[PDB]
């Protein structure tokens, strides 16, 4: 339910704010060990050769459960409602991701269902997305956002993040951010990726939140 934290403001174009400790170690593990064994490359079907391709701009693995899957993911999926002020029946379900090795997500807006999405297609906007870091990683798989004000700089940052504001993926923090202004017009400062992971493993869970329910 409710959750009280740190929250740290990280821009105003896009809006986006760091909910520290969102999550627990235990509920960070939980999913992983969960997720692990559904993990599937990223894919895409190729439109014109009518075959299944690993895509190019996600390379990570990646699954999804249903919203309301299991008691625990219940738990965490309410205190996002609450963190977002944003009714349950607006959310997608999770979306796990493990990069590693390179892996990355290219710059891209959460507008819209993606078909290198896991899981169903919900039709619908997204207003808000909120992605949590399972892991912490050592060298790289920052998320970037290009299109932000004030860009990260300074050594300690992978020269993908240093295109943008970014985001060092830490343990049991969540990262929310608006794809929409608050008038619901496209803001697109929004842009954000996930920088190639360059060392250790990069485990997050993604919210996508709907201006409207899903469905239904
Ligand atoms: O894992 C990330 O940092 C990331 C970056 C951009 N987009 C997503 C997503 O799942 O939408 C996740
Ligand atoms: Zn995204
Ligand atoms: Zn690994």
């Amino acid at each position: 339910e409710e959750w009280r934290g740190e929250v740290v403001h990280l821009s105003w174009s896009p809006r986006a704010f760091l909910l520290k400790n969102f999550l627990s170690d235990e509920e960070c593990d939980y999913i992983v060990e969960k997720a692990r064994p559904k993990m599937v490359k990223s894919s895409v079907v190729d439109n014109e050769s009518g075959k299944s391709v690993d895509s190019e701009i996600r390379t990570s693995t990646g699954t999804w459960f249903a919203k309301g899957e299991d008691s625990v993911i219940s738990k965490i999926e309410k205190r996002v409602a609450q963190v977002t002020m944003i009714p349950l029946e607006n959310h997608e379900g999770l979306q796990v991701l493990h990069y590693h090795d390179g892996q990355k997500y290219e710059p891209h807006y959460d507008y819209f269902h993606d078909p290198v999405n896991a899981g169903p297609e919900h039709g619908g906007q997204r207003v808000v997305t909120m992605l949590m870091y399972l892991t912490t990683v050592e060298e790289g798989g920052e998320t970037v956002l290009p299109n932000a004000e004030q860009k990260v700089t300074g050594d300690g940052w992978s020269e993908c993040a240093k295109r943008g504001l970014a985001v060092k993926p830490i343990k049991g923090d969540a990262l929310m951010f608006y794809s929409l202004k608050p008038d619901g017009s496209n803001d697109p400062a929004s842009l954000h990726g996930s920088c190639p992971t360059l060392k250790g493993d990069k485990w997050s869970a993604t919210k996508w939140i709907h201006v409207a329910p899903i469905g239904g």
